[PDB]
């Protein structure tokens, strides 16, 4: 198992812009077209984001290209984080994609408000951080992904992805 992998479980693949979870238009790996309740704002980011007109759809390739960019994106993201790079140095391999995918579906700034797990992690305190971060809006909106999440976190092992 690896990230884009893990990723790829929990956002699922579509070619046609759609709309997640929150409502706001997406396509590919999870790739946020914009907060907008305008297809054609949606659109619009998509045929920029591709550099051609896509009227919506776009090819396997395409997906996988933002994928890329998106997972490098927030890696690096983490990196340049004050917050986050401490805890994301302090963890080993299997944890550190545990990190990603969340930055990955809320933003370094999301998850930069974790603070009091992200202390937890950095301590290597596995169920307290559990606890904590199942104390959360993410866990309760979206709870499936994030128990998988958390689970990868509590254990350091890929069990929850099988």
């Amino acid at each position: 198992m690896n990230i884009f992998e893990m990723l790829r479980i929990d956002e699922g693949l579509r070619l046609k812009i759609y709309k997640d979870t929150e409502g706001y238009y997406t396509i590919g790996i999870g790739h946020l077209l914009t907060k907008s309740p305008s297809l054609n704002a949606a659109k619009s980011e998509l045929d920029k984001a591709i550099g051609r007109n896509c009227n919506g759809v776009i090819t396997k390739d395409e997906a996988e290209k933002l994928f890329n960019q998106d997972v490098d994106a927030a890696v690096r993201g983490i990196l340049r984080n004050a917050k986050l790079k401490p805890v994301y140095d302090s963890l080993d391999a299997v944890r550190r994609c545990a990190l990603i995918n969340m930055v990955f579906q809320m933003g370094e700034t999301g998850v930069a408000g974790f603070t009091n797990s992200l202390r937890m992690l950095q301590q290597d305190r596995w169920d307290e951080a559990a606890v904590n971060l199942a104390k959360s809006r993410w866990y309760n909106q979206t709870p499936n992904r994030a128990k998988r999440v958390i689970t990868t976190f509590r254990t350091g092992t890929w069990d929850a992805y099988k």
